[PDB]
């Protein structure tokens, strides 16, 4: 027996190797990894105790294609082959979807040491809001943060933000360029233009106050835009890579922190500490339970991440409530008329009260986010191994489990002809949220218990959404108005056009143009303007 002759040919094969032409072990440098990945699969495919690996050809990258175009589609297919548990690699990571309202039970009520949002989380949104808030800090942190910005979120402060709102509406119609009510009658604007403008001009006004709000009329609302810019999906996958815009985005957020932190430090110097906005009501209320208050530059970033909450999804969700009602000139009049109902003609002043009993106005705003949920996919990363009840299914730790109400809110068995956008699906259902069950306190408030509604715009458990009355205030006024002020329609050929899936909120794909008219072409808004 001599297999020495043998052990002796596997060296010198290895050492042929090494010799190969330059070109053909580059060639080999890219086949060997691309049928390890295969055979890996196909050994994969054998577990039982893994949920099925959707297939795919190029390593690392996975399904990133498919996914980030259409994730809805993906996923139904997905779940056409597979069912509702289901992987797939994306850039270097193992995603684990699990549809319907069974996934929404298993990742958002998952327990605090299984999961981790801010593991998913923070190396996009720390740069972007700053150090020691949000997601860069432990989530008991967050929790209390979360209840610190609700205490500025209370019915009497919503009182008193809706004629704010309001102010600035009607200033956005009489002198934005995209309007100019007082001078033009009739116009074309692309609402991806104009509802992130009305929506910061807003949310600043009434969140950060007249100042921080005046500071948006100069070149300092530049700023903003490259904070913006720092708020993007590629920074999920390559948080610092060295570029431009990278550093923009830093240097932006320590200037509005900068911003923040000077009116802070001057309120507190002059003892103008009021009730005003969110930054009175963080600076009388930011001491976690332990004794340690927040600093000046933890408030200031929580602002940040506040009106950053805020900004894309009120946003595109407005620009999604006039693209459908564009060519609903039959709901754009049933709106008017509850309009003119509730505000007796118009001569009663919009308040926060009134807007309570405007049901059409907030089914509305609820059916949209019905049909475009602003973020189609939410993620956790999975602490410790969990076993998938009642399955042989075990995911890792170092997987990621990621929940898609959205893509539940589009299911004709949970909501009939789903893809019809119609409001009085939500007759006498006109609430923004609804816990169907008993309640539970993370720390910020007492919520639902149960996540297994099919319709969770805002999520649920710990990492539950606080800006929902907030944004159904904001919304709501502005909707009010355009009502009133405004009726709309599309360019001849136009119609509602598909989602953006691509960037970190699921907007409209522009230009999405509507073409308005003034219902009173002879109104005229008052106030002091230079134009
Ligand atoms: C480039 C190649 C191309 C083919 N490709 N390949 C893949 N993709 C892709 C995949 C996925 C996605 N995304 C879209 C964005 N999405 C996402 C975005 C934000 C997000 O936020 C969750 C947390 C953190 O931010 C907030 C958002 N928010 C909540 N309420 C208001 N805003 C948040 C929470 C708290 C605070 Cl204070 C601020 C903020 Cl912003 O919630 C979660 C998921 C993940 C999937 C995009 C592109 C591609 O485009
Ligand atoms: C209609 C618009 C909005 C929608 C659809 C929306 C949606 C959501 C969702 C789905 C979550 C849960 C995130 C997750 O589980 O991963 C969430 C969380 C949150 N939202 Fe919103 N949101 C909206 C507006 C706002 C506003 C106006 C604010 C600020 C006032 C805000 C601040 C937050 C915060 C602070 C969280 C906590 C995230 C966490 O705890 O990890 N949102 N939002």
């Amino acid at each position: 027996s001599i297999v020495g002759e043998a052990l002796e040919y596997v060296n010198i094969g290895l050492s042929h190797f090494l010799a190969l032409p330059l070109a053909q072990r580059i060639s080999l440098i890219i086949i060997i990894p691309f049928i390890y990945n295969i055979v890996w699969q196909l050994l994969y495919s054998l577990r039982k105790d893994r949920p099925p690996l959707v297939f795919y050809w190029i390593p690392w990258v996975g399904s990133a294609v498919v996914y980030g175009m259409k994730p809805y589609e993906f996923f139904e297919e997905c779940q056409k082959k597979y069912g509702d548990i289901f992987s797939f690699v994306l850039l270097g990571r193992v995603m684990t979807v699990y549809l319907g309202p069974k996934g929404h039970e298993f990742v958002f009520n998952a327990k605090l040491a299984d999961v981790s949002a801010e593991a998913a989380y923070a190396h996009l949104t720390t740069p972007v809001f700053g150090k020691g808030v949000i997601y860069d800090c432990p989530n008991s942190r967050l929790m209390e943060q979360k209840k610190f910005v609700k205490g500025a979120l209370t019915k009497e402060a919503f009182k008193s933000y809706v004629p704010l709102i309001a102010e600035e509406v009607y200033k956005y119609f009489r002198d934005s360029k995209n309007f100019r009510l007082n001078e033009r009658t009739t116009g074309t604007i692309d609402v991806m233009v104009t509802q992130p403008e009305m929506t910061i001009f807003t949310a600043s006004r009434s969140l950060l106050g007249k100042e921080m709000r005046a500071k948006l009329d100069t070149d300092f609302a530049y700023l903003y835009s490259d904070l913006d810019k720092g708020f993007t999906p590629i920074n999920f996958v390559f948080p610092n890579l060295p570029l431009e815009h990278y550093r923009k985005r830093d240097h932006a957020q320590k200037a509005i922190s900068g911003t923040y932190m000077s009116l802070i430090k001057e309120r507190r110097k002059n003892n103008d500490i009021q009730d005003r906005d969110l930054i009175d009501s963080l600076m009388k209320n930011s001491t976690y339970k332990d004794g340690v208050k927040m600093t000046d530059q933890e408030i200031a970033n929580l602002l940040i991440g506040v009106l950053m909450g805020g900004q894309h999804t009120s946003a595109a969700t407005s620009a999604w409530i006039l693209l459908h009602l564009a060519e609903r000139p039959d709901v754009q009049q049933e709106l008017y008329e509850e309009q003119m109902r509730v505000l007796d003609g118009g001569k009663k002043e919009l308040t926060y009260d009134l807007l309570q009993e405007m049901p059409l106005l907030n089914q509305t705003i609820k059916e949209t986010l019905r049909m475009h949920h602003p973020l189609h996919s939410l993620f956790r990363k999975v602490m410790k191994d969990m076993h998938v009840p009642n399955t042989s299914y075990v995911i890792p730790a170092g997987y990621h489990v990621l929940v898609s109400p959205g893509y539940t809110h589009l299911r004709d068995e949970y909501f009939p002809n789903a893809h019809q956008f119609n409001i009085h699906r939500w007759n006498n259902d006109s609430a923004s949220s609804y816990s169907v069950g008993e309640e539970v306190d993370y720390g910020f408030g007492a919520i639902s218990k149960g996540v297994s509604s099919p319709y969770l715009p805002f999520g649920g458990g710990r990492h539950r959404c606080i800006g929902e009355h907030f944004a159904y205030c904001q919304l709501g006024v502005l909707m009010s108005i355009f009502i009133r002020t405004l009726k709309w329609h599309y360019p001849e050929g136009k119609t509602v056009p598909p989602p953006d899936f691509t960037s970190m909120v699921t907007l409209p794909t522009g230009p999405a143009k509507i073409i308005w008219e003034k219902r009173n072409p002879e109104q005229k808004i008052g106030g002091r303007h230079h134009h």
